[PDB]
This record gives C-alpha cells, sequence and structure tokens, in this order.
RNA sequence: UAGUCGGGUGAUUAGCCAGACUCUAACUUAUUGAACGUAUU
DNA sequence: GGAAGCGAAAGTGTCGCAACCCGAGAGAGGAACGATCTCGGGTTGCGACACTTTCGCAACCCTTAATACGTTC
C-alpha cells in the first residue's frame, strides 16, 4: 500500500519485504533488502563494519528454574557474568541459547521449529501463575530496533494454555532465508560452547559423504555445546584434497569418458547406450554442481583453507602452524605446536580444547561468509562457559583479547571465575549474580571498581570476595600481627616483635616481601617518634 | 483422545486417524470417517464427535469435527482449577499389554 | 424393571400424583434472511 | 478458507554399544626358545532414538446486516 511505500522508502526493512512478497518496482524493493542486509564500511583499522548490527539487546526470565523474575542487559560486544553460583550462569545461557534455535530453524527451512521449553524442568516449582517465560529483544540497525521473541510454557491442567510468540524472529530469519535464496547473502553464526567442549578426540575420522561441503552443514549441532570438532576435522582435509586436485578436471574427464563411450555408441554398439546414458548423467551432475558452486559465489577451496589457517594460529598461541599430511595412505591433520610438528591427538587438553572451539567457529564463519573479504568479520552471537576452562594464567591474559581480535563483530556472552580474564574487560561488561538463599536474584550488577587494567590481587578482594593471602595459614598473618605488636608499643622492636620479626625472616627469607615491609614498618614508625620527640 | 488432551492443555489435539491404513482399501469415496456420541447427563444428552481422513493423495481433504469434545473438556478442566473435583478415567488395554517387564528401566519424564 | 408420552397438582423450569406407550433405535436445533403465528397499521 | 502456534504420524540418519579379529608382548618349562594370556586398536552390525517433514485444528468475518415479540431451516 502507500503506508508500506513510505515507511519502506524511509529505511524500514520489514515494509521494503512486505512489498517485495506481493508484487512477486519488485526489483527495486529486494534491492533495499539485500542492501539493508549487505551493506557496510571499512573503518579506520581496516575493519569491516556492518551499517545494521544484530544482537541482542535484553532478555527477562519470569517463573524460569530457580528465577521468579530476572531481567538482564546484554552489550552489543562482550557481556561477561560472574557469580559462584554457577548452576544459574549456566541456566541463563540455556535460556539463550533456545531462543537462538528460532533463528536456526527458519533459515534453514521456512516454517523450521526451534526448541521448547519442557514443562517439568523449566517452570519454577513454586510459581503461582503455573507458567514460564523467555522474553528476548533483539536489534537489528536502525530500521529494526526491536524484534521480540517469547519462549513460554504452562502446566498441565492449568485453565489457559500460554503459547510462546515467535513470529517476529520467523519475519526476520524469513527475509535471510528468501533473499538469501535469490542472491547469496552472508548470514549469522549462533554457536553454544559448554563444559561439554572438553571431550577426547577420536582418531579415527569418517569417510566424506559429502554432508560437510554443504554450506548450511555450519548450522549443523552449532548450538548442542560441544561444537563438532570432528566436522572440522572432515572438512578441513577435503579442502586439502580439492586444493591438490584440479577442479573441471573431472569434468573434463568425465568430458573426454562421455565422448569416448558417444564414439562407441556411433560404433554399431548399442549395449554400451545404457551405460553412456549413465555417464552423461554423472556429467551433468558434474558441471551443476560446479555451476551451482559458480552460482553459490563460495570462496575457492584455497582460500578458505587458508582463512582457517591464519585464524587458529592467531588465537592459539602455542600453535604456528596446521597441515594435511597424506601418509599410509591416510589424511592427517598435523600441528606445529610449541615449535614442534604434532598430531592433533598428541595435543594437551588445554590446547586442544581451545583449538576444537576456534577451529569450529572459524569453519562455520567462512561457510556463512563467503562475500566478505575477510569473512570473520561476520555478523553472529556466540555464548562460551567457562572461558577460563584448562587455560594456563598467562592465557587467560590474552584470551578475550585474542577472540575479540579474530571475530570483531560477534557479541560474546561468556561466563568465569577468573580474575585474571577480569582484568582485561571494562566493568560495564561484567554482570554479577549473587542469588538469595532461594537462588532468586531481580537485576545483575556491574562492579563498583573498573576491573580493566587493574591489578589481580585488588579484583580477588573487590570483586570476587577473596583475600589475597591464605587465611588458614598462619604465616599468612604473621606481618598483620607483626604490625600490631608496633603500634602497641611506641614502635619499638620489644622482644615479642623481635621473636615474629626473626620468624618471618626465618619462614620468608631475607629478600622477601614481607620482610622488607616488617623493615619499611619499623623506619617509618621511628622516624614518627623521632618527630613526636622533637614536638614535646 | 481428544477428551484427554483438551482436558490437559486448552486447546490440546488428540490423534488422528491414518491416511496410509484406516481409509477401506476399495472405497469409492477416497475417505473415511468415525462418528461417535457421548451422553453426560440429562443437562447435556448428546456430545457428537467425527474423526476423518482422506486418503494419502487425494486432493480433497476431509475435516474432523471435534469442538463439542474440546467444549465439554473446558468445562472440567476449567472448574477443576477453580475448585477440585473427580476426573474421568479413559484407558486403553490393547494385546500390546503383554510385555517382558523391566525393573531397571525408569521413566525420567514427568 | 427401565426408558418414554403427559392430564393434574404445585410462589411452579423443581418435587409429587394419576393414567398410558414399547420397529435393536430422538439427541429440541437458527438471524437481521425466508416462511408461519401474534401484535401494530 | 485456514492466521499462528502446536503436536501427531511417519520416515530417515546418527551414533554408541557389543562382539569379534588381530598383532604385540611378557616370558612357562629349563637352553631352546616362545606356552599361554591379556593389552590396545580397529572393523562391523545392530537397533534405539533424535531429527525431519508433512498435515491439519480453526483465529478472522472481508466496504457491503437489521433491530415489535415468538417458532423452524
Ligand atoms: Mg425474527
Amino acid at each position: 500500500t502507500k503506508q508500506y511505500e513510505r515507511k519502506a522508502k524511509g529505511g524500514n526493512l520489514l515494509s521494503a519485504f512486505e512489498l517485495y512478497q506481493r508484487n512477486s518496482l519488485v526489483g527495486e524493493w529486494f534491492e533495499m533488502c539485500r542492501d539493508y542486509i549487505q551493506d557496510g564500511h571499512v573503518d579506520e583499522s581496516g575493519i569491516f563494519r556492518p551499517d545494521n548490527a544484530f544482537y541482542l539487546r535484553r532478555l527477562t526470565l519470569k517463573d524460569f528454574r530457580r528465577f521468579s523474575l530476572l531481567e538482564i542487559k546484554l552489550e552489543e560486544d562482550l557481556t561477561v557474568i560472574i557469580g559462584n553460583n554457577g548452576k544459574g550462569k549456566t541456566s541463563i545461557l540455556y535460556a539463550i541459547a533456545k531462543t537462538l534455535s528460532w533463528f536456526v530453524a527458519n533459515i534453514l527451512k521456512e516454517g523450521g521449529s526451534g526448541q521448547r521449553l519442557s514443562e517439568m524442568t523449566d517452570i519454577k516449582n513454586d510459581a503461582e501463575d503455573r507458567y514460564s517465560d523467555v522474553s528476548s529483544t533483539f536489534f537489528f540497525g536502525k530500521g529494526l530496533k526491536s524484534v521480540p521473541i517469547r519462549l513460554s510454557r504452562s502446566a498441565l491442567g492449568t485453565a489457559e494454555r500460554r503459547d510462546s510468540e515467535v513470529k517476529p524472529a520467523k519475519d526476520l530469519a524469513d527475509i535471510w532465508r528468501v533473499i538469501n535464496e535469490v542472491n547469496t547473502i552472508n548470514l549469522p553464526t549462533f554457536a553454544l560452547y559448554n563444559v561439554e567442549r572438553s571431550q577426547p578426540f577420536n582418531r579415527n575420522i569418517k569417510d566424506n559423504t559429502g554432508r560437510r561441503e554443504e554450506r548450511f552443514d555450519a548450522y549443523s549441532q552449532t548450538l548442542g555445546g560441544a561444537g563438532r570438532f570432528d566436522h572440522f576435522v572432515e572438512w578441513y582435509i577435503y579442502l586439502h584434497k580439492r586444493t591438490v586436485s584440479d577442479i573441471s578436471s573431472s569434468i573434463k574427464e568425465l568430458e573426454q569418458q562421455v565422448n569416448d563411450l558417444q564414439r562407441t555408441v556411433d560404433g554399431g554398439m548399442v549395449s554400451v547406450k545404457s551405460l553412456l546414458e549413465q555417464m552423461k548423467f554423472k556429467l551433468s551432475e558434474a558441471i551443476e554442481r560446479n555451476d551451482a558452486a559458480v552460482s553459490s559465489r563460495v570462496l575457492t577451496e584455497s582460500v578458505q583453507k587458508s582463512i582457517v589457517e591464519k585464524a587458529i594460529c592467531s588465537v592459539v598461541p602455542s600453535i604456528s602452524n596446521i597441515w594435511v599430511e597424506m601418509i599410509t595412505g591416510s589424511d592427517l591433520v598435523k600441528v606445529t605446536n610449541d615449535g614442534h610438528d604434532v598430531t592433533i591427538d598428541q595435543l594437551s587438553d588445554g590446547q586442544r580444547v581451545f583449538l576444537s572451539l576456534v577451529a569450529d567457529l572459524a569453519r562455520r564463519m567462512v561457510m556463512l561468509n563467503p562475500l566478505l573479504e575477510n569473512p570473520l568479520e561476520g555478523r553472529g552471537i556466540v555464548l562460551i562457559d567457562e572461558i577460563e576452562l584448562h587455560l594456563h594464567p598467562k592465557w587467560q591474559q590474552e584470551v578475550i583479547l585474542n577472540l575479540r581480535s579474530a571475530f570483531p563483530n560477534i557479541q560474546f556472552i561468556i561466563t568465569t571465575h577468573s580474575p585474571i580474564v577480569l582484568s582485561t574487560i571494562e566493568k560495564r561488561c561484567i554482570r554479577e549474580f549473587e542469588p538469595n538463599d532461594d537462588g532468586d536474584q531481580s537485576f545483575l550488577d556491574s562492579p563498583d571498581m573498573q576491573t580493566k587494567g587493574s591489578e589481580n590481587a585488588q579484583i580477588l578482594e573487590q570483586v570476587m570476595n577473596v583475600h589475597s593471602t591464605p587465611p588458614g595459614i598462619a604465616e599468612s598473618h604473621w606481618l598483620g600481627n607483626f604490625e600490631l605488636l608496633l603500634l602497641d608499643n611506641s614502635g619499638e622492636l620489644d622482644n615479642h616483635s623481635q621473636v615474629l620479626y626473626d620468624q618471618i625472616k626465618a619462614h620468608f627469607g631475607i629478600d622477601s616481601i614481607e620482610l622488607k615491609k616488617a623493615d619499611s614498618l619499623i623506619r617509618i614508625n621511628k622516624m614518627k617518634n623521632k618527630l613526636n620527640k622533637i614536638r614535646a
């Protein structure tokens, strides 16, 4: 109508799409939708930025599990959830993953269904209303500032049923699906990495049926919690084989075989006609696949391989190189780890688990963003539980910075209990989870203290409520006691203070921080007393 | 199954006739109907239900008529929520009831 | 026996009384339209 | 007819298990090596069940109705 036309010309994506669907100026509306999704600019740092960003803004949980009512505001870039009560933290990530299942389902199939809330486990046990709600609001540029979705479930036997409200999510996912069908676009990545990602590696890898090469394999088990590192390895070996081979040589060889078979049928051998028809079909299929590959605007296998290799080596500190070796009629992925060439099964658990996360994520981003110069600059939402899992302090100090550098437009929602990780993150990104004895909280608060660039010891005390020295060790209190003894006299070493000083010296050593502090205390108190005498 | 579904949930869905097996093989019309009337006292002498299905392939599709079942089941459900009432039992025991027993298998589902 | 029909009574959609019927076998429905009854004209 | 959300019905694919095979290795009897038993890695077939697809219940009442009271369709 004229109203839709005005709104569409004003930049409203849904109105433009509705006009496109009714008329199917059809070309103009299609172009407007496609430009809304694809337009973007390269910033001063050389990073591509979409003009219309996609992220989760807000989440509300009503009578869900232990929560009566909980509201969370999320940052566009990075949100970190902290707290001792780690079972509630995981509940929050589960709620988000279920919501994201609705986008994935509808990008894959018209009328796709995402996941539903459980009547048994998701409804709070003492809920008066006997239903549960998970409400989410997404943002997609100024044209679509609010995309609300609600997942709901009522108890059995209630007077009224509580149904989910998913139409806005489906409408948006439909735009992505339909526009992509006509003309390839870049698509959003959704992924969940739970503690399940720590699992051992099956060294034996499965024969390539060729599901892994299909673009929408990027959405396979993406919200399951462990990634699919096995799928990566299969896909990566596949890429290697194609790079070493020529593409269309099989077509040229098949073309030659069909030509040879055609000559035989022309020479009077009618018995081989059935075989010719089969080979012609194979040739047509190969050309079609080639054409579809050509039509799908996908990156060359060589380029795909290179992108992923770079990503892995950049993010995973111990890995400098990754490649496929053809040995013993069996393809093996090898890595240079800490300067030495090893198989994946020879890596440490910390290295393997982190490698698996990054490899999985990069594979999916490459598959879903074929039109970007750097496919890892694509859009998406990634959930990571216990990011510090298996990581040494040195890696904890770099992990968030490395991830954000490799995937600059992903919205990361993470959980941690690491002060070292928190030292690299702004307090605005931090949400603290301090529930009551009933496990129930209303809002999640940012800490008072700035964490980014702060000392770890301060974060421990001010944010995580942990003393810098272990309270259950006597020696941890000696310097405090020593100070008290000095203050109880004028500030002179009495017999008691001297004994303790000697104990500190004996235990911690002559050049210990503890002893230096004691020495400092003596010196300052002596100087205070001298001042006092001069004044008297 | 339509009464049970609607006692459990407002607008619950009961079961359906099979389009593969339940239509009579040599029926000239390619659909089946199962029509039932229930009685619930002199204040509700007739609760008619019809389940219908057209054969697989057929272009015309025959609709079920289940609203009376839903209407009655709504009364049971709503009245019960305000003040507890006794509810009707519906059960089928077919020849599938003869099964091996297993104490070790437990249902962790509800 | 049960179900059904219904003459009466009953501050009356109940209850009670009387009489009767029985193909395997009623389940009381829908307007502003149409038709029928009543009113108005 | 059939919105939007939902689940029944029916077909397909995945995946973990159990059974089995094989070569390696320590080393019984007393000098001649290697008997017997177990480790550890791999292959195969099976079947339970997770995933996928399709159907179908029935909102709304289209710009467009009349209004004395009843009954029927
Ligand atoms: Mg009338």
